[PDB]
């Protein structure tokens, strides 16, 4: 690989600042987050980056009152270098007491949509779970009130500014489903022009002039809930789904016509945890990034991997985040996601987890932004 033939560039420091660390992150408001989770990042046409979370306002938990939060770079050209790099914290999305994440953005020429996921403040996954005010969440159900939606959010101003968000509930998600997830992460933009977004059980498909998109549901046997989505060099689709037993990555390939069966890939050892991919390049030698916890028990042991394979059948070895530490931001480890800068980096947000309350609900959590080349990556020890 030429690129490998290059000096070795690394950076990295917190993008998403928890309640406990120095200058946390808070709204222009002064509304401040006890924790950040779930990141997703991309880069726009200008390239600008846009990198949202959940601003989990109280404690770390999945419910209660979340609002999808993010930071832009302060231009189009600075690539994320340095701290001061990045504007302040923005919202997308805060209404109510209720949870807004699993950002699931993806890039449409001058325009940015970005799917997510919403539940009513009043509801949980398991249920049973007691929030601020003492009262007891009820278990996410088919209910119109008591399902979790999916919503749509567009930019047209380079992630300035949002749309109110819609409810595409209704034509998005199956009828008769609770529990949903978008993502989290990013979707893509087809050599052929069509979005897809990865969801739970399904692809949610964009189609129509850049910017003026109509769409649809692609329904999938045996994709997980928590999906990844990329266009291999082969001009396939590709799902890299968290498994829902913890052990390895479950993968299907196909076409916007239908996906092939979902098979466990032994390749990509994983602790039922969010990953995510990226179609680095598709010229020669064409490059498949993938990231995750290259562990079949922890989220401990990040690793960012290369695949020259048309399928990415195979991935190498590659590198272990923990080869560039940061110290000062918890022990790193969770949910990520990866973009391409406009200077041949690849970018990257990763979650960390102060552990403070161990895994209880007071555990700070922040999200650390990465920046590296291919040839940190293909140099890597291992
Ligand atoms: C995530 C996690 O940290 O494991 O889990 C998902 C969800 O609980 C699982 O995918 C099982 O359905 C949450 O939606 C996400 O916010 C995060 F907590
Ligand atoms: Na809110």
């Amino acid at each position: 690989d030429p690129a490998g033939k290059a000096a070795q560039y690394h950076k990295e420091y917190a993008l998403f600042r928890s309640a406990n660390m120095p200058s946390p992150d808070k709204l222009a408001t002064g509304v401040g987050f006890h924790s950040f989770r779930i990141p997703a990042v991309v880069r726009t046409n200008t390239g600008r980056i846009l990198a949202f979370a959940e601003g989990r306002r109280h404690n770390n938990r999945d419910y209660g009152d979340i609002n999808l939060v993010y930071k832009r770079t302060k231009s189009p050209t600075n690539n994320g270098e340095n701290p001061t790099d990045w504007e302040s914290l923005r919202e997308v999305v805060g209404t109510g007491p209720h949870t807004w994440g699993n950002p699931t953005p993806v890039v449409d020429g001058n325009t940015i949509y970005l799917f997510l996921s919403m539940n009513d403040g009043a509801y949980s996954q398991n249920g049973g779970n007691t929030l601020p005010d003492g009262t007891k969440t009820k278990k996410i159900d088919s209910t119109w009130v008591g399902r979790r939606h999916l919503y749509l959010t567009t930019s047209t101003d380079d992630g300035d500014t949002w749309t109110k968000p819609v409810d595409m509930t209704k034509t998005l998600t199956p009828d008769g489903q609770a529990w949903d997830a978008v993502g989290p992460g990013n979707g893509i933009k087809l050599s052929t022009g069509e979005l897809v977004i990865p969801a739970q059980g399904r692809n949610i498909i964009g189609r129509g002039p850049s910017g003026n998109r109509t769409w649809s549901m692609q329904i999938l046997k045996g994709a997980g809930s928590e999906g990844t989505i990329c266009q291999t060099p082969d001009g396939k689709l590709m799902r890299n789904d968290r498994p829902g037993p913890m052990g390895h990555r479950s993968v299907a390939r196909g076409t916007l016509a239908g996906l092939g069966p979902f098979a466990t890939d032994n390749g990509l050892p994983d602790p039922a945890c969010q990953g995510s991919i990226l179609s680095y390049n598709s010229d020669e030698p064409a490059r498949t990034i993938f990231m995750n916890s290259a562990s079949t028990d922890r989220r401990t042991a990040m690793r960012v991997r290369i695949s020259y394979d048309k399928d990415a059948a195979k991935f190498n070895f590659g590198r272990e985040l923990k080869d560039a530490p940061l110290g000062n931001v918890g022990n790193e480890g969770g949910y990520s996601s990866m973009t391409k800068t406009s200077d041949y980096k690849i970018g990257a947000l990763v979650e960390s987890d102060w552990y403070e309350d161990k895994g209880g609900e007071k555990s700070h959590r922040c999200i650390i932004w990465r920046r590296f080349n291919l040839s940190w990556i293909i140099n890597g020890p291992n």
